[PDB]
């Protein structure tokens, strides 16, 4: 199962960034599983 990404605890707009695009990668392998 792929793994969730963790919440970067403060957080710079690049790790909101990074946040978001694992996220939605979470959310595109997590389907495709």
């Amino acid at each position: 199962p792929p793994k969730k990404p963790k919440k970067p605890g403060a957080a710079t707009p690049e790790k909101l960034a990074a946040y978001e695009k694992e996220l939605a990668a979470y959310e595109k392998e997590l389907a495709a599983y």
